[PDB]
C-alpha cells in the first residue's frame, strides 16, 4: 500500500500525499532530508494549485510564533502552530505535528512542480527557528508504534516512500550501511571518489568539507569545489571524442543528441566510496550517465533528448542529491544512526553498465571535518 506513493523528478522534487487539520485538507508534499520543518504554502500564490486554510481547520492550535527563513536562493516565512496530520498511502495513523504556515516566499515554490510544501526529514539540530521545534518523523514515532525507520525508492508514478520499514521487493543485492555522522542534516562520510576506475587521489577530508550530506531535496550531486575541478577534469578526459561548452560542465547549459542516440559509453562511472561500520572498511555505490546527465523534458527540443550536467560545485559541502538516490534505495535508519544503500529495481541503465553498490573495500586517518 506504501509502494509507488511518490510523484515527480529530480528536477522538480519528488512528493507524497499528505492530509493536514481537520476535517482533513489534502497536499502535496516535497520529500526532504535535507530540511527539518514541515512547512507549507497557507496563502495564495501564483505557483500554488491549493494551499493550507487554517481557518477551516477546528484541531489547528497557534503557537504565537513567526518563522523568518532566509536561504541562498531565496525565503520562506510565516507562522508556526500544530495540527492534525495524516499520510494517506503511508501508515494507518494521524498525529499531531508542528507545521508552519507559509505566508510569504522568494523563489521557493517552483513552476509545475504540483507540491505545496515541504516535509523536512531531517534532525531538530537544524529545524526552524530553532532546535526545540519537533520534526514530524520525531512526533509520528513517539506518539505511534512506528518503528523509528524510513526508505526511499527514487524513480527517474515516480517512486516510494516507506515508512517504519524496508521493502525487499523495492531493491536487489545487498544493503550496505554507512554511519550517520551526526543528527543534523543526514551526515555521511565519503573516503574515497573514483571516475572511471581511477582514484582522484585526494585526501579524504577534501571529500567532506565541510559535511557530506544525504538530501533528496537538492537535485544535483554537488561537490567541494577541489572535488568538482578534479571530477571535471576527469569526466572531459573520458568523454574527450566529444567537445562540450563549457556552459554545460558549469551546469547552466543543455547537451542535445537527437532522440535515441544519447552516447552514453563515452561517459565514465563515477564511485562513491561511504565509510563503513567497521574500521577502515568502506562500500562503494557506482553512478552511471544515466544519472549525473539529467535530461530536460521540453516539447520545444522533442526532436532530441537534451540533459543538464547534474554535478556541481558547492561551498558548503557534498551533497548526494536526487539524481544519486535515483540509482538506490535508500534506507534512514534513525535507530540505529544508519544509512542503508540497495540497488534500486526501478534505475536507468543499458546492456553494458549497471549502478551498483558493492564491497566490503579495505584501507590501511580520519575523513571528517
Ligand atoms: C530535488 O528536490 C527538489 C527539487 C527542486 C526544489 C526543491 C526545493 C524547493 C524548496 C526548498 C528546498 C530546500 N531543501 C533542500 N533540501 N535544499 C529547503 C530550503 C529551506 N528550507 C526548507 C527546504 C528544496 C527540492
Amino acid at each position: 500500500e506504501m509502494v509507488d506513493n511518490l510523484r515527480g523528478k529530480s528536477g522538480q522534487g519528488y512528493y507524497v500525499e499528505m492530509t493536514v487539520g481537520s476535517p482533513p485538507q489534502t497536499l502535496n508534499i516535497l520529500v526532504d532530508t535535507g530540511s527539518s520543518n514541515f512547512a507549507v504554502g497557507a496563502a495564495p500564490h501564483p505557483f500554488l494549485h491549493r494551499y493550507y486554510q487554517r481557518q477551516l481547520s477546528s484541531t489547528y492550535r497557534d503557537l504565537r510564533k513567526g518563522v523568518y527563513v532566509p536561504y541562498t536562493q531565496g525565503k520562506w516565512e510565516g507562522e508556526l502552530g500544530t495540527d492534525l496530520v495524516s499520510i494517506p498511502h503511508g501508515p494507518n495513523v494521524t498525529v499531531r505535528a508542528n507545521i508552519a504556515a507559509i505566508t510569504e516566499s522568494d523563489k521557493f515554490f517552483i513552476n509545475g512542480s504540483n507540491w505545496e510544501g515541504i516535509l523536512g526529514l531531517a534532525y531538530a539540530e537544524i529545524a526552524r527557528p530553532d532546535d526545540s521545534l519537533e520534526p514530524f518523523f520525531d512526533s509520528l514515532v513517539k506518539q505511534t508504534h512506528v518503528p523509528n525507520l524510513f526508505s526511499l525508492q527514487l524513480c527517474g508514478v515516480g517512486g516510494s516512500m516507506i515508512i517504519g520499514g524496508i521493502d525487499h521487493s523495492l531493491y536487489t543485492g545487498s544493503l550496505w550501511y554507512t554511519p550517520i555522522r551526526r543528527e543534523w542534516y543526514y551526515e555521511v562520510i565519503i573516503v574515497r571518489v573514483e571516475i572511471n576506475g581511477q582514484d582522484l587521489k585526494m585526501d579524504c577530508k577534501e571529500y567532506n568539507y565541510d559535511k557530506s550530506i544525504v538530501d533528496s531535496g537538492t537535485t544535483n550531486l554537488r561537490l567541494p569545489k577541489k572535488v568538482f575541478e578534479a571530477a571535471v577534469k576527469s569526466i572531459k578526459a573520458a568523454s574527450s571524442t566529444e567537445k562540450f561548452p563549457d556552459g554545460f560542465w558549469l551546469g547552466e547549459q543543455l547537451v542535445c543528441w537527437q532522440a535515441g542516440t544519447t552516447p552514453w559509453n563515452i561517459f565514465p562511472v563515477i564511485s562513491l566510496y561511504l565509510m563503513g561500520e567497521v574500521t577502515n572498511q568502506s562500500f562503494r555505490i557506482t553512478i552511471l550517465p544515466q544519472q549525473y546527465l539529467r535530461p530536460v523534458e521540453d516539447v520545444a527540443t522533442s526532436q532530441d533528448d537534451c540533459y543538464k550536467f547534474a554535478i556541481s560545485q558547492s561551498s558548503t559541502g557534498t551533497v548526494m542529491g536526487a539524481v544519486i538516490m535515483e540509482g538506490f534505495y535508500v534506507v534512514f535508519d534513525r535507530a540505529r544512526k544508519r544509512i542503508g544503500f540497495a540497488v534500486s529495481a526501478c534505475h536507468v541503465h543499458d546492456e553494458f553498465r549497471t549502478a551498483a553498490v558493492e564491497g566490503p573495500f579495505v584501507t590501511l586517518e580520519d575523513c571528517g571535518y
